[PDB]
This record gives structure tokens, sequence and C-alpha cells, in this order.
């Protein structure tokens, strides 16, 4: 499938480039992810983005701190509206931090997963007939482990005290988020719960040019840890590495690769603070954050295709095995001391092997 989205051909190398893309055009002849739900645990979403409307569920906001959520109370509430995670001053978050505009990171990531495709608008997405379940866990200066842990539980169909039962348990969780430290019991237990319910958990390796073993949830057991490659098919300057990294997806090499080649392109906003301070747009972002949702979406394509053939969905361990075994070996040599898994996720190869 060559979809008709106006910016797809020029911008979205990460979908269709022969060295650095995930073989999406061929995959899309087989599956678009229909009937699957991917939970995006992130900064929230702009739910009326014209290129997302139709592929989103209401979701929920798990941030239990008014200052972080920019909401009026510390309550968790239905919906996942991103209120903006901007920070006006240097050093507000940690000693050393610098002021940043609102990321709309969750809307970008959600676009990689399920941006409306072949609709003659904006950009394409990978699992563009799936639904995204947005689960807002990050706000101003980030979020809290307890919020993220309960979000994992709820997203995967587990019970959380204080939140109504999830009517849309997700086959796949994407966490384009993390921080320093080995995986603790809190993360690991929530993740083990999701896995026990059949949910595959896909996470960003991190962007510290460091061993993924030193970060969480990257270093958690049972997860798919995703490094980042360039348009060239080689390691990005920022990607974390190590034996824990399972495979890579396109994350974008940044300025060395230019515009558009250095960035992944999806739905977002130019708003600097509140949603109202800007308008809907398409944004180019780089990171393991962008790589992870390509892999989460491919998982969704696989689960969907199987259901369509009346076959059983893959258990998490099988999904991770399939993603690794079917990845495209890197077209550029990866240095021995910075491994980033078995290859670049290959949407077509994954589908072909699952349907054999
Ligand atoms: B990514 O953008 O590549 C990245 C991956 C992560 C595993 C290191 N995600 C983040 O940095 C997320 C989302 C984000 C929010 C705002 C600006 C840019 C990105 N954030 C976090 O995980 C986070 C944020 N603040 C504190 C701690 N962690
Ligand atoms: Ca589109």
């Amino acid at each position: 499938l060559a979809p008709n989205d106006p910016y797809y051909q020029e911008y979205q190398w990460h979908l269709h480039n022969a060295t650095g893309g995930i073989n999406a055009p061929s995959a899309w002849d087989v599956s678009q992810g229909e009937g699957v739900v991917v939970a995006v645990l992130d900064t929230g979403i702009l739910p009326q983005h014209p290129d997302l409307v139709g592929n989103l569920l209401e979701g929920y906001d798990f941030i239990s701190d008014a200052s972080t959520s920019r909401r009026a109370t510390n309550d968790r509430v239905p919906g996942a509206q991103d209120y903006g995670d901007w920070v006006e001053n240097d050093n507000e978050c940690y000693t050393g931090s610098v002021a940043e505009d609102s990321s709309w990171h969750g809307t970008h990531v959600a676009g990689t997963v399920a941006e409306q495709t072949n609709n003659g608008v904006g950009m394409a997405g990978v699992a563009h007939k799936a639904k995204v379940l947005p689960v807002r866990v990050l706000g101003k200066c980030g979020g809290y482990l307890s919020d993220i842990a309960d979000a994992i539980t709820w997203a995967s169909g587990g019970t959380v005290a204080g939140v109504p039962a999830n009517a849309n348990p997700a086959e796949v969780i994407n966490m384009s988020l993390g921080g320093s430290g080995s995986c603790d019991g809190t993360y690991q237990d929530a993740i083990n719960g999701a896995i026990s319910r059949g949910t595959t958990v896909v996470v960003a390796a991190g962007n510290e040019t460091d061993n993924a073993s030193k970060y969480r949830p990257a270093s958690c057991d049972g997860v798919v840890t995703v490094g980042a490659t360039r348009i060239t098919g080689g390691i990005t300057y920022y990607s974390n590495y190590g034996s824990r990294v399972d495979l890579s997806g396109p994350g974008g090499g940044g300025s060395v690769d230019g515009n558009p080649g250095g960035y992944v392109w999806q739905s977002g906003s130019d708003a600097a603070t509140t949603p109202e301070s800007g308008s809907y747009s398409y944004m180019g972002m780089g990171g393991t954050s962008m790589a992870s949702p390509h892999v989460a979406a491919v998982a969704a394509l696989v689960q969907s295709a199987l259901i369509a053939s009346g076959k059983d969905p893959l258990a998490p361990a099988a999904m991770r095995t399939l993603l690794k075994e079917t990845a495209r070996p890197f077209p550029v040599s990866i240095p021995t001391a910075t491994p980033i898994g078995t290859g670049i996720v290959d949407a077509k190869a994954a589908l072909a092997e699952a349907l054999e």
C-alpha cells in the first residue's frame, strides 16, 4: 500500500525507506491493526487532532498531582487531554534543567502507532486501523512511578483502586518514557501483571548513549527494549545499548541526517504552553521514544492479522521472540560494545512469520 497522505512520501522515511524504514508498505497489504488496542503511556494526547480523530479511545489521566497534571485537583480523571508539559524556568525540575516548550510527545508517539492513513491528510501511521488507548502519566517535569505502575495495571486490564474497570484492555503497551535506576519491584510487579494478562510491553531503551541496564523500565524483565536507528540503518548518537536491548526501530539520527531524514514525523502541535496557545501540526522528533512505537505498532499488526485468520494471539514471550527473529539485520555495522539488538523491526517479515 502506498497511502495518499500528502506528507508521507517526503517525510516518513521511517515507514518506507529501504535501509532505515520498517517495511510498512508491504505490511499494510496484510494488516493495518484493526481490532487491536495499543495503550500509549505518555504525556497524554490532543484528542481532536484531525489526523487522529477516529482512532482514539477516551483513556484516562493517572497523574495524581495537580502541579504535574496542570489540572485543578490531584484526582485521576477520565480522558487523557495533554494540558502541556512546558516548564518556564531553568532549574525548576532538577538542578541543571533548562526551560522547555510543551512537547506534545504523547500525540507524536500515538501518531506513530495509529495516525489516520490514506485519508488525504497530513502523515501516516503504522497500525492505522488499531485504536490508541491514551493513558496520561507524564506532565510538568515528568511523573511518578506509582502513577505509571497503576497505568500499566489498568491499561492491561488489571484492577486499580479508585479507577473504573478498563473496558478496553490493551494487547500492547508502549512506554516512551524512563529514567535512571535498575527496575524496582514496583515497575517489575506491574509489568509482570500486564504480561500475565497477555499484554506485550514495549519500551524505549533511553537516549543517554549508555547501557540500558542502568535505566527503567528499559532494564525490566519481560519487556521489549527498543534502541534507535538512523535513516542509514545505523545506531543513533544517543541510543542506549547493551545486552538488554532486543531490537531497534527508526528513532532518527538528529541534525547529522538533516531535515527530514534526522526525525520521525507525526501529528502534534506548535503550541508552546497550553493547547490553546498553538494549533494542530506535524512535528519531527528524534529519540528511542519514536523507535519504541514502531515496534509496538508492529506487534499490533501481528495480533490483528492472527485474529483476522481466526488464529490465537501470541503470548508476550512469543511476540518478543518473533519481533527479534524477524528483524532486518542492520545495513551498517553496529560496534560490538554498543549492541542494539538483532536488527530493525520489519513489519512485513513479522507478519509473514506469524502467519506461516
Ligand atoms: B524520548 O523522548 O526518546 C524519551 C525516552 C525515555 C525512555 C528516555 N521519553 C521521555 O523523555 C519522556 C517524554 C518527554 C517529555 C517531555 C519532553 C520530552 C520527552 N519523559 C520522561 O520519561 C521523563 C520526563 N521527565 C522526567 C523523567 N522522565
Ligand atoms: Ca493522515
